[PDB]
């Protein structure tokens, strides 16, 4: 699969269920 290099530049996740959680920590401001 395409993984994700953009969305996140020096911390890249190989199981999306780890950044389903960091990402609500990114939406928080």
């Amino acid at each position: 699969g395409q993984q994700y290099t953009a969305a996140i530049k020096g911390r890249t996740f190989r199981n999306e269920k780890e950044l389903r959680d960091f990402i609500e920590k990114f939406k928080g401001r």
